């Protein structure tokens, strides 16, 4: 009702970004708003395009109902014979995944920025869980966490199974994913790197194994290392009932975040952008 | 479509403004764990004025418009909840020279660019929204000094053809751009428009007759980047003839090349400098 319908011909300079499941994510410039945008457009040459339409409108309805500071903001729908899609704000600094694992482009990612990111992911998911009815994400991974021009988090949805809790091979799924993500953020390692076949991963996890917690994985200089290890281990407990709520997580995190002097967040970000611009 | 937030979910309320439509207070939402602003004012008609405002803000979601988070609608309490903007208004940034003694040029242009992006979006809605009360007091600044447009001495932002009220003045499509020109002059000078004249009727008369804030070396110093493109923009914007004034879409197009000369890192640096001086001074 409030959601603009954007004609395809109003979208200029389309550049590919991703080929997600049903179709492509591209960057563009809106000709009248003069801002950059992202657009997710499904393929037109499918026999199952009838249901494709339905999926797109259901997705836009969701994103629109879920407006919030840490959820990717939707700007409109494209709905024409030649072109079907969702338009959102464009996040110039890509995904958390890239931030963590492109060590040539991002050789230092200061601790405060990392805790901010974890705090904001929690704020986002928590808001979804507090909607009426609750929205459950059920596909959290670092690929789905986007970062705006100041490296604030925008949660989205588009190596799969590592973020999945064993009992899904549920109100307690997102928090499992968030624990792995947390391990991932503090370590900058791929969970289960030295492990080829993902069936072996599902088995190991079935049996209670988790990413390794180590001097090698989580070095001893991590601020609040021990509070954070507790959070991770609660979060990915074999028993879903031992895993905490996101609200409990935020409460555990708030004092950790209060330790950082506010200027240090901006300093962490300015450093990153400076190094990124030189790669 | 828009959450209804119970008053008892809002913790630690602290006064901020006693604006037009009610009191504006800061608070913390007990379940979302974020800070918020809340504007709280017949059970027939008072509601409609608030519900009409929330409908507007909700219809107008965009990067540079103040984001509405919900409505409070209870027997004890009626209001609108929005995101909270910790760095106050553009007005404070410009005129509190003790707290903010240097405001680097690039940050200033970014702000101007973003005000234009906001008003432009309003003008492009269906039907168009017209602001008609732009001033520096209504431009808010988020944690990284990005702009959020809002609405809550005054006549200086008003174009002369709106002095005589009516159905002409209301449907004027060229009001916001006049206000934006004065704001622009204000941002580049950090002077009050018409500081020298005591009585605001003499201001209305002078403006009736084509006079505008003074442009020169004292008001707009020679070191302003793109001084001459910017003076042109201001002057087209506040032209006596409404038809010579540009659309905000034209405005943005005139600005885009100016903004492109600043390396993007420079905006963040300007913001760091502010926060450092605000803290160390
Ligand atoms: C164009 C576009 C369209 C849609 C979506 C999208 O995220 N849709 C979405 C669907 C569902 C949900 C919640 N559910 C999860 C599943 N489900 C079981 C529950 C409900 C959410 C969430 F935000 F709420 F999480 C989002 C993102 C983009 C993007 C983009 C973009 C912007 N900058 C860049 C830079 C690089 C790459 N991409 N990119
Ligand atoms: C709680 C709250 C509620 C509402 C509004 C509000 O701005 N409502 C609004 C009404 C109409 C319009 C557009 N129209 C203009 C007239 N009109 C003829 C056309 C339509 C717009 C606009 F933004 F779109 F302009 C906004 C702001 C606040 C705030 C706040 C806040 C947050 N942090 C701080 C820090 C210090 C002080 N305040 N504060």
């Amino acid at each position: 009702s409030a959601l603009p319908t954007i004609p395809y011909h109003k979208l200029a300079d389309l550049r590919y970004l991703s080929r997600g499941a049903s179709g492509t994510v591209s960057s563009a410039r809106h000709a009248d708003w003069r801002v950059q945008v992202a657009v997710k457009h499904l393929h037109i040459h499918t026999p199952l395009l009838d249901s494709e339409r339905k999926d797109v409108l259901r997705e836009a309805e969701i994103l629109h109902k879920a407006r919030f500071s840490y959820i990717l903001p939707i700007l409109g729908i494209c709905n024409e014979p030649e072109f079907l899609g969702i338009v959102t704000e464009y996040m110039p600094n890509g995904s958390l995944n890239e931030l963590l694992h492109r060590k040539t482009e991002y050789p230092d990612v200061a601790w405060p920025l990392r805790f901010r990111i974890l705090h904001e992911i929690a704020l986002g998911v928590n808001y979804l869980h507090n909607m009426t009815p609750p929205l459950l994400h059920h596909d959290l991974k670092t690929q789905n966490i986007l970062l705006d021009n100041e490296f604030h988090v925008k949660i989205a949805d588009f190596g799969t199974i590592i973020y999945m809790p064993p009992e899904n091979y549920s109100i307690k799924h997102d928090i499992y994913s968030y624990a792995v993500i947390t391990w991932e953020v503090l370590s900058r390692k791929q969970p289960f790197e030295d492990v080829t076949n993902p069936l072996q991963i599902m088995y190991s996890v079935s049996q209670g194994h988790r990413p390794v917690i180590n001097e090698e994985s989580l070095p001893y200089d991590i601020p609040h290392r021990a509070r954070m290890i507790s959070l991770i281990e609660s979060g990915w407990a074999q028993n879903p009932d031992e895993r905490p709520s996101f609200l409990k997580c935020l409460i555990e995190l708030e004092p950790v975040l209060r330790t950082f002097e506010e200027i240090t967040f901006l300093e962490a970000v300015i450093q990153l952008k400076k190094t990124k611009l030189q790669s």
